[PDB]
């Protein structure tokens, strides 16, 4: 029972299909279709216009007259030439002769624009397939947080972990508290955010998801819950926000997950039942008991009152 | 109410419209023009060398006679050379102009031209990819209050400047840092015209990582470590200091990182002013009034510097 | 003697050839799929071109000179497929060309060009993904096969060597270390595995490394570290594990790589010292990776760090 | 004048400079000139020509067995690739078809299935090679932490007095103004030490505080800037005096990371200092001159030029003397 590998922890068709599952499903394809179609229609209209202004269509079959674009004698033919030239095909049944400098300029700008559009399309596809981040990945939190006693200290804790295979075991955890505060100076701030440190000072936040954990926040004189007590917590319109971000093992990706706890989901005097039980030579994880919580004796006084009582006893 | 009780965090047409208008700036047209020019110079150079090979082989008078194979058939030198260059380099080749097997120089020239055109196309693809794939997007939806204020708070004197997003659910995770830029002179005679300093908006406690569910006030406390420790009211207009604020966060829709920036000059920093609440609470739901986002209102605060305020507090204690 | 100079901290063909062989195996079985996709697209679209030619009845006229087929010189299935590969891949020789007298032909040509561009972009993306090989693990950055506890400047410290082998695969790295063991809280709240972070220098920034050569990273056993209470006698008793994670921001070229390893109660040696991998001589140094792991014994108190500190304080009194 | 940067870059004037610098930086970052330029250029030309030559050889052979030559001049014949003289025309057809040009003066006939399958494989292989090259370019341009060229550190590090404290300071800045901003700096020294227990470390690394605690190590770089480290109780230099500095043979490194504002990418730079380059009792000359409505930065004074008068006392003994005077 050792949680390590000297360089690790302790289907090609499916991967290709998943890669092809990139976010660019259907709407982006329609966007490409309309942009290409409007570009081609615009340039075909311009080709028809330049042929018309030249009087080329008036001569039409005249052999003594050299046309701008050979065999271009109609709007449909002009659009066909636009699609052929812009998309770099040029069948040759329609081809521009040297006797039209305006035609040369138009061909130059059309080719440059076509290259621009192709590069833009390639970049869009590249960005669509290259997603810089993901979401969730079943990093489920606890549906309840608890406040309990620990080695002579009162702390708040909420379980974290993954119910799937341990494909993500490195993460960082952040926790914010959102509350309304009335300053002594009379200013009222409806949404006052504070950070309920989960170990930022010590670097402990860089936790290791080997197994579901009980993240603990210590209620010290700095902690926002320093004044809360048993009877006060139901009344308080409190809230918590927990954010967890980590990276996956057998591939390069970063995942994020979040949640909140309001005040109904925060239980006082409750303790998490262990998910891990150890036996000689083996271990078992009772994942179905992940959320399950059981009650235990705890003081009803606030951490501030606990410190005051301890100081009075010491005196 | 119940923010983020949903584990999610609570239109496409608007996003599509914004993307369409995202390239409406003239700078995109300027970039198109400059690459039009680079393509034009490449094509013109290759066209002039095509005309050069045609002239060296001669074959201009022979064009009236089939008794010759003019390298690239049907070539009126000056203009047809450039036209063939555009047809060949860009992979069109209409076939009205085609190179013949009888002139190896033309074959090698076509090979080098194709290679160079592929290189240039690769360069364009890379440039466009870099343009679209900027790691740090300069998002336009992040706004800072045009004024920063100095106010009284819980027995402390603090500086505040409001930050938020306009789309109201677009970027919720962001980290903020602020740097002060000022001239400084030391007792040893050193004069450093641009002396930077960091104002602790929470870096120590990890509080600098914001959750922007709503437009928010960022508060910095003026203590011993704060640069403003000496600043008094009447002194603030004179001091001619400056601030710069940087905010970076990940976009909610996709995990790309976007960044915003702003600054404050001593004229923009007010004394004894408080931000009017953007967000007000109502039964069932809250109402956010962005029109009051920038607005500030005045209130009574001490005119002394934080240092003198602490000194008088200590004197009163004694 | 300096090899840390302004830019470089101090054969492309061979690396290109090795990458060429590795990428050779890949396509040896991959291209296969790419041909599959291209040929399926081309066969389908040649089939539909033949279908439109049939419905229009071009083949019925066939050699009739007065007729104007949708696609000139289409005579059968193979010719239609050939025109499909010509148009889709943007070659278009032109001996078989589309005329203007069939709007359905124009519509299908638009669909063909757009789908060809889309599939080409998807090709480029797939090729990029395959060449990327986003494997985070690093072959080098071997950790010492033992962690050690030793005495330094009146303080006990736990240490474990780390470094690269080529001195080029990594120059910068950040280190983290977590000790995970069961705990029996005084309030009866048993924890099967309780993690803790051992300070390798997060507070002061020392946790960032410059791996010019094999380093020994030392965690000081102060009054706020897990090993503060343990002693030589306890260490065999206290079953515990240590995990070390080292991430190199750049492999001297720009790509981030990550490593990991562990240590166990029997793999931690008390009162031992690391053999110096580097010895200095006039004008040049010598490095011997053969001694990387080698460890030798040294004198040290058997007291706990806590007991040692208490004894020192009592002596000061 | 102020660096308002209200929603964009600094208060400076440039229109075409932006495009020129963008193009130049992208070109150098894609090229990695010295080794990779010619290197990969040749790699490419060759990868192509070998594919073209090989396909040309196979085209010639497929024409040879029955396709042409024997019936080259026969009107009744239908060559696999019309107008194909073996060697030169085979190579020309290969270069035309693989490149997607296809002039059409020489084209593939339908009634020759071998030619059709050959064309299919050739076109797929050409697409594959083009995509592979594009992917290589994409990965080479995308990889972060690209070596910076405009970013430079002062060729000397200096030690001087400041507000009664003794500080080490070394100037940092970017030559191309307003190219890189929001950089982060960290500095390490690499000195051998012997512990009281007899253990000798051939190479012991210590990180010197340049503002990591306060977060001050993140700097804006509006202009050439002086970075300073304070020699306090924790600082490694706390012991050394003026005379000891040349003897100690200590060494320093400086590593800086920043973002290229023109593209949002990240670039890195580094440098070193040695006991011969760490001057004592000197101060950098100003690099920025303030004027009415404008400021001027004469970069020629950036690197060097110094003057100062500072005590020869060690930092620790200087602090002890200050305490004795205070007592």
């Amino acid at each position: 029972i050792q949680r390590y590998v000297r360089k690790d922890g302790k289907r090609y068709l499916t991967d290709i299909f998943t890669t092809l599952v990139d976010l660019k499903w259907f709407f982006n394809l329609l966007i490409f279709v309309m942009v290409y179609t409007v570009t081609w229609l615009f340039f075909g209209m311009i080709w028809w216009l330049i042929a018309y202004i030249r009087g080329d269509m008036d001569h039409i079959e005249d052999p003594s007259w050299t046309p701008c674009v050979t065999n271009l004698n109609g709007f449909v033919s002009a659009f066909l030439f636009s699609i052929e030239t812009e998309t770099t095909i040029g069948y040759g049944y329609r081809v521009i002769t040297d006797k039209c400098p305006e035609g040369i300029i138009l061909l130059l700008i059309q080719s440059v624009l076509g290259s621009i559009v192709n590069a833009f399309m390639v970049g869009c596809m590249f960005v669509k397939i290259s997603q810089p981040k993901k979401r969730a990945e079943t990093l489920v939190f606890s549906t309840h947080a608890v406040i309990s006693m620990r080695d002579g200290k009162l702390c708040l804790m909420f379980r974290v972990g993954d119910l799937r295979n341990s494909h993500i075991v490195e993460a960082s955890i952040r926790a914010k508290l959102i509350k309304s505060k009335q300053t002594s100076e009379g200013e009222f701030i409806p949404l006052n955010q504070t950070d309920i440190n989960v170990g930022y000072y010590t670097g402990d936040d860089r936790l290791f998801l080997v197994s579901p954990l009980i993240i603990s926040h210590e209620i010290n004189q700095q902690s926002p819950f320093w004044e809360i007590s048993k009877a006060q917590l139901p009344k308080e319109e409190l809230e918590i926000v927990v954010i967890l971000e980590g990276m996956v093992e057998a591939t390069g990706m970063t995942c994020q997950a979040r949640s909140s706890y309001i005040t109904s989901e925060i239980l006082w005097g409750y303790r998490f039942t262990p998910v891990l039980t150890l036996e000689d030579g083996f271990y078992e994880v009772d994942y179905n008991s992940f959320h399950e919580t059981y009650e235990t004796s705890t003081p009803s006084l606030s951490a501030k009152e606990l410190a005051e009582l301890a100081n009075r006893a010491e005196s």
